């Protein structure tokens, strides 16, 4: 889990994210997709599709908003050992069996920093926070099987 400065530092960072969370989140899908075109591959939905028909599609906005909610979730409970184990066990089991491995998160983890900086500076150490976040759920993927 991360310290209580660290789930702090992390809160505040994604705040003004998620603070137009429609929006924003479907920025952040469309980025992944364009910075790893792969991923696309992962979906049902999207397989095949182009980045501009992705963006065209009534499916986008689901998809997007499950995931802000759920990383909203993270965040919120970064700093307790105990929700996080469920969580990530659980998150890790879900996503090896659509086939998404520890590498997949890897390139999340990658973009990530850069995403947020796009919606506003974060404050110094939240950087490293995300990173070391991202980073549990990768060794749980590795421990799911992938
Ligand atoms: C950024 C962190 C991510 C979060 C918080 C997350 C969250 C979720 C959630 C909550 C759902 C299930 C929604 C529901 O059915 O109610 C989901 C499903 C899925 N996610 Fe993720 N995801 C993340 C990253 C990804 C990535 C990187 C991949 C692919 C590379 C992806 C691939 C999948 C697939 C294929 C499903 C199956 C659901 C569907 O396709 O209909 N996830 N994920």
């Amino acid at each position: 889990s991360l310290s209580a400065a660290e789930a702090d530092l992390a809160g505040k960072s994604w705040a003004p994210v998620f603070a137009n969370k429609n929006a924003n989140g479907l920025d952040f899908l469309v980025a992944l997709f364009e910075k790893f075109p792969d991923s696309a591959n992962f979906f049902a939905d999207f397989k095949g599709k182009s980045v501009a028909d992705i963006k065209a599609s009534p499916k986008l906005r689901d998809v997007s908003s499950r995931i802000f909610t759920r990383l909203n979730e993270f965040v919120n409970n970064a700093a307790n050992a105990g929700k996080m184990s469920a969580m990530l066990s659980q998150f890790a089991k879900e996503h090896v069996g659509f086939g998404v491995g520890s590498a997949q998160f890897e390139n999340v983890r990658s973009m990530f920093p850069g995403f947020v900086a796009s919606v506003a500076a974060p404050p110094a150490g939240a950087d490293a926070a995300w990173t070391k976040l991202f980073g549990l759920i990768i060794d749980a993927l590795k421990a799911a099987g992938k």
